[PDB]
């Protein structure tokens, strides 16, 4: 899968995006590459922020389904036109399908001004397609129209500009180091799994692991953060914040209110701990774990323009919505969707950044008992 490795790239904090074409002939396309979302949607009006959008009128293959979708979102929306057309990847499976494209024609706060991305490729399930589950996803009829396996992978690095590769229908050898160990998907909508443990040095929370997944954890490369539900943040910081004394800083840093900023290469990386998080196996009473650096978690923060000095916001947050294991955990591993299976596979990054002190790890097997009471219902 040589043709795919590197067909990922991006800005810090602006996504991974993979070129895609749409329509006969082909028009290309940069497209946001998104486990946390099922709807492929593409700019297709002069919005002035879009480098390039799609053009119906230019496609023979193009075919209207004269019905709209409207997406809102907090302090955002994006709207559009419902039709099909003939989609493929340059640097994927050789291969074209017709898959549903959302032509977007209005949208408040979506697109970011300065981007190289038009579109999002939704690559969750069809549950949580918009405006329901009739609409099927792409890589839902990826598989249904091709000989392309029911799975894909995603190496992201990065480190302004990022990089990365999206393997459709395999796995790739040379993108991970060790062995893949595989975590259940709960349930086909999100990519959702279940946290059993979590250690902040070497040291668990000690609270109930219902609270790990309160009400959902899922794995999204569309979210940037590590992001923790209130009750798990706030102990999580609790812990980190006593961990990183000797070290000096203030109390909106760690609400994401605030940048926190040392001198070029003054970061003094290890008076902050590593971060596990315990997954449940895929034997009974058996887990695995993975453990990010705090590389992972303190990320650079680009374009500071009133400053030119070593500065990183917190990658770590608050949610109504679950556990989201975004880029801060997923720029460490190789993470396999393998939805044949129902399983995603996490695996030592070949590419993830570390030094010569500590490392990304994936260890197992962990006993851990009552597993499955962790899961929210
Ligand atoms: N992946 C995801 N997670 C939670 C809510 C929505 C969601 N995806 C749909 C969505 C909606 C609105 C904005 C974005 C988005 C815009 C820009 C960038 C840059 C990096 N990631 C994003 C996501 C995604």
């Amino acid at each position: 899968f040589v043709e795919m490795v590197d067909n990922l790239r991006g800005k810090s904090g602006q996504g991974y995006y993979v070129e895609m074409t749409v329509g006969s002939p082909p028009q290309t396309l940069n497209i946001l590459v998104d486990t946390g979302s099922s709807n492929f949607a593409v700019g297709a009006a002069p919005h002035p922020f879009l480098h390039r959008y799609y053009q119906r009128q230019l496609s023979s293959t193009y075919r209207d389904l004269r019905k709209g979708v409207y997406v809102p979102y907090t302090q955002g929306k994006w709207e559009g036109e419902l039709g099909t057309d003939l989609v493929s990847i340059p640097h994927g499976p050789n291969v074209t399908v017709r898959a549903n494209i959302a032509a977007i024609t209005e949208s408040d706060k979506f697109f970011i001004n300065g981007s190289n991305w038009e579109g999002i490729l939704g690559l969750a399930y069809a549950e949580i397609a918009r405006p329901d589950d009739s609409l099927e996803p792409f890589f839902d009829s990826l598989v249904k129209q091709t000989h392309v396996p029911n799975l894909f992978s995603l190496q992201l690095c990065g480190a302004a500009s990022v990089g990365g590769s999206m393997i459709i229908g395999g796995i790739d050898h040379s993108l991970y180091t060790g062995s893949l160990w595989y975590t259940p998907i709960r349930r086909e909508w999100y990519y959702e799994v279940i946290i059993v443990r979590v250690e902040i040095n070497g040291q668990d929370l000690k609270m109930d692991c219902k609270e790990y997944n309160y009400d959902k954890s899922i794995v999204d490369s569309g979210t940037t953060n590590l992001r923790l539900p209130k009750k798990v943040f706030e102990a999580a910081v609790k812990s980190i914040k006593a961990a990183s004394s000797t070290e000096k800083f203030p109390d909106g840093f760690w609400l994401g209110e605030q940048l926190v900023c040392w001198q070029a290469g003054t970061t003094p990386w290890n008076i902050f701990p590593v971060i596990s998080l315990y997954l449940m196996g895929e034997v009974t009473n058996q887990s695995f774990r993975i453990t990010i650096l705090p590389q992972q978690y303190l990320r650079p923060v680009e374009d500071v323009a009133t400053s030119q000095d070593d500065c990183y916001k917190f990658a770590i947050s608050q949610s109504s919505t679950g556990t989201v294991m975004g880029a801060v955990i997923m720029e460490g591993f190789y993470v396999v969707f393998d939805r044949a299976r129902k399983r995603i596979g996490f695996a030592v990054s070949a590419c993830h950044v570390h030094d010569e002190f500590r490392t990304a790890a994936v260890e197992g097997p962990f006993v851990t008992l009552d597993m499955e009471d962790c899961g929210y219902n």
